């Protein structure tokens, strides 16, 4: 059950009933890992703390803080007692974008705290904007709400009780209740000259790009040579590429932070209903004004994730659980 166990024990020995209690799981699953490359936790990398942090399989940021602080702890207790090869407690060296790198594999959307977490680590208001909009539902057909999106719209959406009128390629207007601050996200992205290469640490010569003039909120770079008009879709897969590039994550499409914020609004609902069934999910599209074939069919789409596993698994700390 335990790799280096005398040690492990020796830890143990030192703790409340409560701190055993939460560490000796965290031992258990760190076996295989421990095994694996012949040593300690005390011993991994960096780079090994998040593969084994990874391989908890764990949901939220929170759980993953929460992991991370334990394993500190133990290895501090480590260094103290001069066990580790190394001086430093490399957990320690792990950086906020790294803890995003410890989610597990199963992850696949980002909570409405992960969102803000997210969002402010985020230079871009492109990225900022990209992310904000299409968890909000700014989306559409190959995201042609989003990249129809104009400083105008957004505008008139702040004096109008926050509802933008949004323009799919296909089926056309439909208007969507966002949040203010989606829209002035949306503001600042629409006005937007520069973009910061590789969220604002970019290595080389080239630190910083020129995005296209135009009134849009999602702009093209100049260096495309695609002109002045609407970006394709092309430029909102690129913006979530270099948003999943900085945070180094794997789960992060366009239709997994539409679902997401679907799945935030059904957190929303379940902690005041305490269940999550079809007529939360005919809400959801109420609320959303979802673009549907039918909302039935719709509804029997969203039992794949508006569910309450789902909704326990990410909001389990909002949730008090």
């Amino acid at each position: 059950s335990m790799f280096n166990s005398e040690i492990k024990e020796k830890y143990l020995d030192t703790l409340s009933e409560g701190m055993v209690m939460q560490m000796r799981p965290i031992f258990a699953k760190a076996e295989i890992t421990e095994t694996l490359y012949n040593k300690d936790i005390y011993d991994f990398t960096s780079m090994q703390i998040l593969e084994l942090i990874r391989s908890f399989d764990q949901t939220t940021i929170g759980s993953v803080r929460r992991t991370l602080a334990l394993l500190s702890l133990y290895i501090d207790w480590a260094i103290s007692y001069k066990l580790s090869k190394g001086l430093t407690n490399l957990a320690r060296t792990i950086s906020e974008e790294e803890l995003y790198e410890c989610l597990g594999d199963k992850k696949l959307y980002i909570t409405y705290s992960e969102l803000e977490e997210m969002e402010n680590q985020l230079v871009n208001y492109q990225s900022k904007a990209v992310l904000r909009l299409l968890f909000e539902g700014v989306s559409g057909l190959a995201h042609s709400e989003l990249l129809s999106l104009t400083k105008k719209q957004v505008e008139d959406a702040m004096l109008n009780g926050n509802v933008l009128t949004l323009y799919d390629s296909k089926h056309g207007e439909r208007k969507l209740k966002v949040s203010s601050e989606c829209l002035v996200i949306a503001l600042n992205a629409a006005q937007e000259t520069k973009y910061k290469l590789k969220n604002g640490k970019a290595k080389g010569q080239t630190k910083e790009v020129f995005l296209v003039e135009n009134d849009y909120v999602v702009k093209t770079k100049r260096t495309s040579n695609k002109g002045d008009g609407q970006a394709s879709k092309f430029v909102i897969t690129n913006l979530i590429t270099d948003i999943s590039e900085f945070f180094k994550i794997n789960f992060l499409t366009p239709n997994t932070i539409v679902r997401s914020g679907h799945l935030y609004r059904a957190y929303q609902l379940y902690k005041e209903k305490g269940v999550i069934d079809n007529s939360v999910r005919y809400q959801i599209i109420d609320d959303f004004n979802l673009r549907v074939k039918s909302k039935y069919r719709a509804v029997y789409s969203m039992q794949d994730y508006i569910n309450e596993e789902e909704v326990n698994k990410y909001y389990a700390e909002e949730l008090g659980l």
